[PDB]
């Protein structure tokens, strides 16, 4: 089989990756020495969890964003080992660490701000991104902006995509998302869960179908092709153009839900790339999300459990 | 060859997280993070570089975190000649939160037999360009227990003095072997732990303890007594070090500074009074500092002059 020369590929963006350090502890002794033998150190960031799920699904994918220093080199080594292709922009600063302490039933995290991106690097990445766009049919953007970047930076990136007709799946939240929602350059897919959605509008939460319909049809969400809203265990609600869907998912036994959002993003972006119909797009997004939740690993899916759950998902035009 | 070799067989990339509160089971966001080349022998090195002493750092490093260490040393203009390994140099974490130091220490990499013998050959060639060796810390995972004895054998052959700063079962393996460090520095509690003897602060018990067959063939034995000062044995002579008063802000790495002081004195063939004061002045200087393995040498002279040394 020949190595492809065209544009049939996903680009993931992880603008603030980290070297995640995991410390499983039987107890965290505060104000003392905690000795540990089994530390796991990985290439972290939501965009990289998306990339990993896409590689499992078998989709062509290229990871980019900003890396720097020895820790950026460590990130690169890790992706190389996993046979994951990447084209990160090198910066003068150093990629961050993030700590997760797994102890006594608890995840105690320490999250580093990370490097400052200067002006030449911010501009140069845009030129880099533009080059990468020539060989790409979809772009998945995950996580918040590193320090030093203009708060319109995703809007700039989305604008480059829209000109070339390359669809954007945006997974970011808070002010970051809101900044994009208020700008003229629209992502193709956004995916806030039900509380996030109403918070964005500054309205009380309401699970009623009619109320979710009005919420997603509001001015804030104008021009976004897909809005895909998680209602939790009771599946999802989605709006495609002006068509509404209730996605009904089966009861599952979950273990670790972190990275289900990342897995959903991989499923959406895979379905986009492939031009899957609405039902298929929705079923894939929710299956990957559910499979990951069933795993102890973050941004990992067991593909031999995919088809049985997929067959249990029901999509209704509502 | 007028140079000190420091040995840091198990260094770390130390990460330091100063927090207002450590919120457990929650996200703690941090902005001001300090990442440094860590390990006792590197503290010795930094203190020796402060004093202006010719120094070269060696030991094992691996992967990207090993390169971070080299880079940090390069920036500090500290010379190094490490031996690279297939494993990764470890991280060590310190969370400083509401008066507490909560530490996470990784075991670190395993060293294989080719790497262990590789370092021995590398160390022997380094030994041709140095006049004193300071050894700090314990053995990384995978190394034969005899490894320090092997290193010291090489130094003894070459007539190069070894200042040994290591503890517990690690030090005990050395004491029982034929090839001797020139200087050891166990504290008083540690001294009696070695003999499996009850802790006695008595001077005669101390003279006896330091003269027991476990410590035979060791030139300098320097025992910290706390604020009191020190008790030391040089060949057959016994000294007592009378040290002034200071406020201790951070007493971590005070031993490192004392090793740097003992080792500098050995390099420059200083007399016995001058060595004990210098060992003690650097140790106190560091105890006054917030920075681990750091001394303010402005206060050196006055603190040095307030030190008396008595043969007892």
């Amino acid at each position: 089989g020949l190595v492809p020369r065209g544009s049939h590929m996903i680009l993931t963006l992880t603008l603030n990756p980290s070297v995640d350090i995991s410390y499983p502890l039987t107890a965290l002794k505060l104000d003392d020495v905690n000795r540990v033998q089994e530390v796991s150190k990985t290439a972290g960031g939501k965009g990289l969890n998306v990339t990993r799920v896409l590689a499992q699904v078998g989709e062509p994918v290229l990871a980019s964003g900003f890396i720097g220093g020895e820790l950026g080199q460590f990130i690169a080594k890790k992706l190389d080992h996993a046979d994951i292709k990447h084209a990160f922009y090198n910066i003068k600063g150093e990629t961050r660490n993030c700590i997760a302490i797994l102890h006594e039933g608890q995840q105690t995290e320490i999250l580093e701000q990370g490097p400052e991106i200067d002006n030449q690097e911010a501009a140069g990445f845009i030129k880099h991104f533009e080059q990468l766009l020539e060989k790409v049919e979809a772009v998945a953007i995950s996580g918040s902006l590193p320090k030093g970047l203009n708060q319109d930076y995703y809007a700039q990136i989305i604008e480059r995509c829209q000109n070339k007709g390359v669809p954007v799946i945006l997974d970011c939240s808070g002010a970051t998302l809101q900044t994009v929602l208020e700008n003229p350059y629209k992502p193709t897919v956004i995916k806030p869960n039900i509380s996030e959605l109403y918070q964005l509008l500054n309205q009380p939460l309401d699970e009623s179908l009619e109320s979710l319909k009005q919420a997603v049809s509001q001015p804030l969400f104008e021009g976004i092709e897909w809005i895909i809203v998680s209602l939790g265990a009771q599946g999802a609600f989605a709006k495609h153009n002006h068509t509404f869907y209730r996605v009904n998912i089966p009861t599952i036994s979950v273990l670790n839900p972190v990275g289900s959002g990342d897995s959903t993003v991989a499923g959406i972006t895979s379905a986009i790339l492939n031009h899957e119909n609405d039902h298929d797009l929705l079923k894939k997004a929710n299956t990957l999300g559910m499979l990951n939740a069933q795993e102890a690993q973050t941004g990992y899916v067991n593909l031999n459990n995919y088809d049985d759950l997929f067959n249990q998902i029901e999509v209704l035009e509502v």
